[PDB]
């Protein structure tokens, strides 16, 4: 698998996720091989707030789709 995400770094992670994957998962995934911690990190799609507890199909997320992180916490 394998999607995007533009992260507010100004560079792109490719991940490999699912639309079945969990919003929950994904931020995750971002913490895996980037390290930006899930707690305060948030996704968003086209201009959608993604949130954990709903999957990427719930948002209309697919495969080889990109997304957007904003960090609530940067620094401190």
């Amino acid at each position: 698998m394998k999607i995007f995400v533009k992260t507010l770094t100004g560079k792109t992670i490719t991940l490999e996720v699912e639309p079945s994957d969990t919003i929950e998962n994904v931020k995750a995934k971002i913490q895996d091989e980037e390290g930006i911690p899930p707690d305060q990190q948030r996704l968003i799609f086209a201009g959608k707030k993604l949130e954990d507890g709903r999957t990427l199909s719930d948002y209309s997320i697919q495969k080889e789709s990109t997304l957007h992180l904003v960090l609530r916490l940067r620094g401190g």
